[PDB]
């Protein structure tokens, strides 16, 4: 079951088989072996390439929403890693999977989010969208993505669902980075207007150790190799 | 069953329930209501937001790969729309779902594709990657994406699987645009080196009519609305 680690922010108890599987499967990479400058980049591929882990995520969440009352009406996934988990849950629940993407990636009349201005040593916030009418009045939406880091896109999701005159069931993520205090900040911003938004995570990055490092040890070459170069490494 | 519309390019017979459901569900948008300058932008959301259609795609393809011999070992989906269909099939087949993404989106040591130079009135081709070792020697990979248009990324997929010393089972897409002759061009390029690559599609865009137009009729406003503006349209 989910334990409240902080107000309206729940974490799956680490005894659960899903939590153990995630801890075992996850792989993170350091700057030299990743595309972003963060200490540990948690690779979503380490999850999707694991059949057992992918199935455990699907089963747990589907069971969770089937037993939920009132039941969710929609699943809104974030571009692009949220697309990896949303559809397999939505197909079982038999509800629509809506896409949250940048305007230049979305079709139809769109509704755009309004991100806050960035703070010193910033990092530009993303304006995200959903098609106008993809979610209606009375819709109960589950927001999904792989990792809850700073919470920028989660806030975009909240704004878009609110603008649509619908309610957020909860923000679910496979992994959370509690240090970045996304849930805490969202829960207090603008006089606690989002205080009632529930956040659920299946694993905390604090559970990831050196054993989860996917970095190649004692490697001094480039991070990216051309397909022609890789071809020359074997008889073909 | 799949019919050969051209050498190694198969289309699901339009009598199939899956083909009928796709024709009924699909929605396309013209330039003013889409993010790309094409006559008809086939919106993948019209598929994912349709529970019945999403389930029909999952059931058909899963059944197809379970009855396949030798059975596929991996499913490689294209960023980001391929992420929408791959995982729900891979979870049932209990095989890995590998991600093909641009280098600045992928973790670990990567293998990059080598796209051809563009032709007059061009449109810059994308260099795509997969993590080195995500697919090994002897792997039988199914490539998946929503639409087969020019085939640029499909070729990247083929190159990456080939470089990995693995074989392509087939390139599958929900929708194909036969007019752009992607299958024909890939099958002849570089002295027919990819002649044996099978292409399967579930629906041809020629089946999409005006009835599938998602455009708002007699609308003169902007394509994108801010969440604040949408909020003012209803009591809140």
């Amino acid at each position: 079951p989910f334990k409240e680690v902080s107000p309206n922010s729940f974490l799956l108890d680490d005894s659960h088989a899903l939590s153990q599987l995630l801890k075992k499967s996850y792989r993170w990479y350091s700057p030299v072996f990743s595309p972003r400058n963060v200490p540990r980049f948690a690779d979503v591929s380490s999850i999707t390439e694991s059949p057992e882990t992918l199935k455990a995520i699907r089963d747990f969440l589907v069971q969770r929403y089937r037993a939920m009352s009132p039941a969710p009406t929609h699943i809104l996934g974030f571009d692009a890693r949220g697309f990896l988990f949303g559809p397999m849950i939505a197909v079982e629940l038999e509800i629509p999977f809506v896409l949250m993407r940048k305007a230049d990636k979305n079709a139809g009349l769109l509704i755009r989010s309004e991100p806050y201005e960035k703070e010193y040593k910033e990092a530009a916030p993303e304006v995200m969208t959903i098609r106008y009418g993809s979610i209606g009045k009375g819709s109960r939406v589950v927001l999904i993505d792989d990792v809850l880091a700073t919470g920028g896109t989660a806030l975009s999701g909240l704004q878009l669902v609110e603008a649509s005159d619908a309610v957020v069931v909860e923000m679910v993520s496979i992994l959370s980075i509690p240090f970045l205090k996304a849930a805490e900040k969202i829960h207090s911003t603008a006089n606690s207007r989002y205080k009632d938004i529930k956040f659920i995570s299946l694993l905390s990055d604090d559970a990831l150790t050196e054993e989860n490092c996917g970095d190649s040890k004692n490697y001094t070459g480039p991070r990216v190799l051309s397909c022609g170069d890789v071809l020359a490494e074997h008889p073909h």
